């Protein structure tokens, strides 16, 4: 659950796409270049959408959900679809369903109709979506290979942080270093990245590129402090680790407004005919 | 999970029982000794009654609930109490929680709300029930190491059935042969012979125990059909295992009806004070 490229999840998504193409042909009620299937491309779009409507959902989460919790359920998310398509299982269910599974993981204390007193619908609406994380919750746990633990960023962030602010007693105003760091760390678990680097490496960017945004910069830090290493790094790699990820924040294009439009309802039309009876 | 004995069994449940009284004891409210707990030999009635309880309810399934499906929710059951406590999860959700699970692992095509709709409550009671699975469902999921795949007797049973009937084309009548060693077959899911051996040897213990039940005897059938072996057995072992089943289910206790109405009433006032806090 750690991989090579951006190339190999390109193609297990790719994969997740045909099978279900194929699917969908067997049984049936659809020709193969039938335009209502979606594109890798477009399920890809959908997931970007879903992966921010699931950060505003934990955002807003009144019984206020800790950042593990939010960090575990996108993994999820996105380890679900790099072999699942966005065309069978709706990413809405999907999404909440990380969520519910994410908080019973990570034993965070929140039972279900709490959980889904979060969502703004009718008391028997929200029934409803506790009825389908019933249904996917196995699914889920089962499609994540029944590897549910998930190491995320934050850990080492605090640590990093604790790091420089006793090295560098000048930033002892790390305040507004956290907020930023914090702000481009969101920027990171929007792409790939987590499926790509350990959260070490990832806490690091957030945090040197971040303090870097801000002007300073402690040339003495890497060699000096981490003369140490954990995750595989002869200074050097981590050093173009961090401008690959640098990178695929900068290269990161967010769902455009009216192409979910036309996504959404392309996805709702396929969910309305049995493509999968 | 297929143990060596009847003692190894009873170590791993006394262990969960301990497990949990030091747990409660720990967590202030309740002295060591405080006659609150059950004893490991209490558990094990309110088991006797649940498994009951729960064939019961798979029995009046409605959506006609097929027999691998009953076989699995069972053997989930008891695998759960042997390292977990009554006191800790109740087990009349627990009951249904692998029931659920089974329906969903053994793809039985049936929707939750179809499922709880099967109990005999209000629809809000319903709901509560199905909000109870959506809680333990990961926690039974875990508690069985991640190992849903449960081999039933009911496959190699109606494999032998086929092997007498073209074997010995007197007993064309297997009808009322299926409905005996189906009654018998019963019999053993309530003892520990499917955490003891393989389904095989159930299904076998099954049916020539049940022919011989009826009369009619075959003294050439595991000697000629069975020269072939697929689970450990040079004939002597197996007949032996055959005497073992046959006695485990001569020496079964059913839980009685007044014993049960204490113990519930002791498992219930142990759920009603806060011991798990």
């Amino acid at each position: 659950w750690t991989f090579s490229s951006e190339e190999q999840l390109a193609r297990l998504r790719a994969d997740a796409n045909r099978k279900f193409r194929c699917k969908a042909v067997a049984n049936g009620k659809v020709l193969p270049n039938d335009p209502v299937f979606l594109e890798p491309h477009e399920e890809m779009t959908l997931c970007k959408y879903y992966e921010k409507r699931l950060l505003e959902f934990c955002s807003v989460f009144k019984p206020a959900m800790p950042r593990s919790v939010v960090g575990t359920a996108c993994m999820y998310f996105k380890r679900f679809y790099l072999n699942n398509s966005v065309m069978e299982y709706h990413p809405r269910i999907i999404m909440l369903t990380c969520a519910f599974l994410a908080c019973k993981v990570d034993e965070f204390n929140v039972s279900s109709p709490q959980f889904v007193g979060n969502l703004r619908e009718s008391p028997l609406g929200q029934e409803k979506a506790l009825e389908q994380i019933l249904e996917y919750e196995l699914l889920l746990i089962q499609q994540l290979n029944f590897h549910l633990i998930v190491h995320n960023p934050y850990r080492p962030f605090e640590g990093f942080l604790i790091d420089l602010k006793t090295r560098y007693p000048i930033l002892e105003n790390p305040e507004i270093l956290r907020k930023t760091a914090d702000d481009f760390l969101n920027r990171i678990a929007l792409t790939d990245a987590y499926l790509l680097y350990t959260p070490s490496q990832i806490a690091l960017t957030a945090i040197l590129s971040s303090a870097s945004r801000a002007g300073i910069t402690m040339e003495s830090y890497l060699s000096e402090s981490l003369m140490l290493k954990e995750n595989r790094t002869c200074l050097s790699q981590l050093l173009d680790i961090m401008k690959s990820m640098r990178n695929l924040v900068k290269k990161y294009e967010p769902p455009r407004s009216e192409e979910v439009a036309v996504l959404k309802q392309k996805l709702d039309r396929c969910h309305s005919a049995e493509l999968a009876l």
